[PDB]
């Protein structure tokens, strides 16, 4: 459901957060609720189609779990779409990492488990995130995890593509268990501050990776991490989507499923970020 009001009524707009990725975010209190909010402005060229946005705004409202970022209400105004949602004060693990260095076995198997929590209630609504990295899993003042769900005519002109071809430009090869694939390099993105080939031009690693012979990355220091940790990378970045192990399967996984873990561990981080 979206609301047809100038949202600068119900909220002041306190601080912008958004850059390159993000866009234009938002940090804003709610006049009603005194509540803090991060208010997503998206801009909306004439021909761009409403109708067909309002189709995707389902899926943001029907997502409630705690492990993901909660929707409150999208406002069209002056042909301007603002999405309001949870904030997340210590934006995402990326901009986290980038000051305090790599996170710890410990810490990155909390977030692993989070994450673990929101992409296995996706699924069992059939839904795939297909954006699992750094940049995309935010943190809050209390140290809690949150999923960041967001919602291209330079892949040809669709009138002349035949329905097969439309087929694949909607949906791509995405599977729930790619959203796996991706924790495990994001595990790796913890660990080591980089993805596995972010040195190596992005065409290459997909030419490379659709190669026969392509081989799972894993983590550069064997002794660094536990049997677990290992483990847990193996077997995420299984090759065969056939094989891969889906989200309620990892979630009895050692690495997180072992005792300690819960939201210390990142205030912990949260200290290390004001205090280098
Ligand atoms: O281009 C990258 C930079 F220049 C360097 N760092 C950032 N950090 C950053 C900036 C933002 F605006 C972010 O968005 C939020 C911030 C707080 N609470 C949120 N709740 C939901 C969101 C989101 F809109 F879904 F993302 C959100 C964010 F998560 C991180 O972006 C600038």
């Amino acid at each position: 459901d979206i609301f047809n009001r100038d949202p600068r009524d119900h909220y002041d707009l306190l601080q912008r957060l958004g850059g390159g990725t993000y866009g234009e975010v938002f940090k804003a209190r709610d006049k009603v609720s005194g509540d803090l909010v991060a208010l997503k402005m998206v801009k909306m060229e004439p021909d761009d189609d409403v109708s067909t946005l309002q189709k995707e705004i389902l899926i943001l409202k029907t997502c409630r779990h705690a492990n993901i970022v909660a929707y409150h209400g999208s406002y069209l105004w002056l042909q301007k779409l603002w999405i309001c949602m949870e904030f997340c004060g210590a934006g995402s693990l990326q901009d986290i990492y980038q000051v305090t260095g790599s996170l710890s076995e410990l810490q990155i198997s909390y977030v692993c488990r989070e994450v673990l929590q929101g992409l296995a209630y996706l699924h069992s609504q059939k839904k795939i995130h297909r954006d699992i990295k750094g940049a995309n899993i935010l943190i809050n003042d209390a140290g809690e995890v949150r999923l960041a769900d967001f919602g291209l005519s330079f892949i040809g002109t669709p009138y002349w593509m035949a329905p097969e071809v439309a087929a694949v430009a909607l949906k791509g090869g995405y599977n729930e268990l790619c959203d796996i694939w991706s924790l495990g390099i994001t595990a790796i993105e913890l660990a080591e501050l980089q993805p596995p080939l972010f040195d190596v031009h992005p065409l290459r690693v997909l030419f490379l990776m659709t190669k026969s012979g392509y081989q799972p990355p894993r983590l550069k220091e064997k002794g660094k991490w536990s049997a677990a940790f290992h483990n847990f990378i193996k077997v995420t970045l299984t090759k065969s989507p056939k094989k891969r192990p889906s989200a309620t399967k990892m979630l009895s996984h050692q690495l997180v499923s072992q005792p300690g873990l819960n939201r210390g561990l990142i205030l912990d981080l949260l200290d290390k970020l004001k205090n280098p």
